[PDB]
RNA sequence: CGUCGUCAGCUCGUGCCGUGAGGUGUUGGGUUAAGUCCCGCAACGAGCGCAACCCCCGCCGUUAGUUGCCAGCGGUUCGG
């Protein structure tokens, strides 16, 4: 599924802002930009994928972190056709450390669905209604993906680690495997499952993660063409 | 019971940082009479305080009309 004219979509970016353990991924320094070895990424796909398809028709979650507003929408299109959790927003501390904590505020939503699911007395003063849909609406900012995530998920997937860190701290303060899109600028031995590429331009973005979702939609039943995407 | 002080404060749970005392949260930007509220944030919540729920006063209504009141009509000893 992995095509080979990522070519067209990226290879790589930054001058030398660079992490020196990411030396044995680059190509060479052409444009006084890190140019990534697209046969690595392939290569490194090829072990990739093979993980997330495994870890797909087994039945088992992966957790989608992006952040950065590049990969803001981009992984909340491609993790909701997987059907599967992710953070899009904030990344708050303790999402997996601080799990049953968290998850504390998810039935505080839950419960908000309830209530504003109507009446169950609309008898509550003026001040109050304004309140807990603001609250709901704040909630609903940030555990809108998270909520999916109903125990701890089985490996994660981030557009960038370096940005990312403390999510790729937690998870593997946890023994959670971690797959990521990682550029230059990143670490790679905090990562068990390399996509050594752009993390910026939303076209690699969109390119490893919509393909990857097509790993995981194909693996647990039935497959689907195009994804929604823009230019 | 007094006092600091009606001052806006004092902490806890779990997570995170530190060998450790302990830090974080509670800091920061804005705001308020206020840790008041907003935004941000390795923190996410919770409690005791703050506020509100109570009393008096200020406007109005309903229900009542004496021992209280007297607008209007009668008597009016000349004082509802
Ligand atoms: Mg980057
Ligand atoms: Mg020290
Ligand atoms: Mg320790
Ligand atoms: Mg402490
Ligand atoms: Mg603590
Ligand atoms: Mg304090
Ligand atoms: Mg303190
Ligand atoms: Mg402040
Ligand atoms: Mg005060
Ligand atoms: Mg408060
Ligand atoms: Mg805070
Ligand atoms: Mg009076």
């Amino acid at each position: 599924v992995k095509e080979l004219l990522e070519a067209g979509v990226h290879f790589g970016h930054e001058r030398k802002r660079w992490n020196p353990k990411f030396a044995r991924y680059i190509y060479a320094e052409r444009n006084g930009i890190h140019i990534i070895d697209l046969q690595k990424t392939m290569e490194e796909l090829e072990r990739t994928f093979r993980f997330i398809e495994d870890l797909a028709m087994r039945g088992g979650t992966i957790l989608f972190v992006g952040t950065k507003k590049q990969a803001q929408d981009i992984v909340r299109m491609e993790a909701e056709r997987a059907g599967m959790p992710y953070v899009n927003q904030r990344w708050l501390g303790g999402m997996l450390t601080n799990f049953k904590t968290i998850s504390q505020r998810v039935h505080r939503l839950e419960e908000l669905e309830a209530l504003f699911a109507s009446p169950e007395i609309e008898e509550r003063p003026k001040k109050e209604q304004v309140r807990l849909k603001h609250e709901l609406e704040r909630l609903q900012k940030y555990l809108s993906g998270f909520r999916l995530l109903k125990r701890l998920p089985d490996a994660i997937f981030v557009v960038d680690p370096t940005k990312e860190a403390i999510a790729v701290r937690e998870a593997r303060k946890l023994f959670i495997p971690v797959i990521a899109l990682a550029d230059t600028d990143s670490d790679p031995d905090l990562v068990d499952y390399i996509i050594p590429g752009n993390d910026d331009a939303i076209r690699s973005i969109q390119l490893i993660l919509s393909r990857a979702v097509d790993l995981i939609i194909q693996a647990r039943g039935g497959v689907v063409e195009p994804s929604p995407s823009y230019a």
